[PDB]
C-alpha cells in the first residue's frame, strides 16, 4: 500500500511535466522529418 501511495505521488509530478514534453515531441513529429539526425538533435536541443 505505501509503495503504491508513493507511486501515485509520482504521477502528480508526471502531470507537471506532460505539457512541455508533448511540445518537444509534437514539433519533432511535424517539423524535423526531412533533416538528418545531427540537425534533428540540434533542433531538439535548441527547443529544449
Amino acid at each position: 500500500r505505501e509503495r503504491w501511495e508513493k507511486t501515485s505521488e509520482t504521477f502528480k509530478n508526471q502531470m507537471s511535466t506532460i505539457a512541455g514534453d508533448c511540445l518537444l515531441s509534437a514539433a519533432f513529429i511535424a517539423y524535423a522529418g526531412y533533416f538528418d539526425q545531427q540537425m534533428r538533435q540540434n533542433l531538439f536541443t535548441t527547443w529544449s
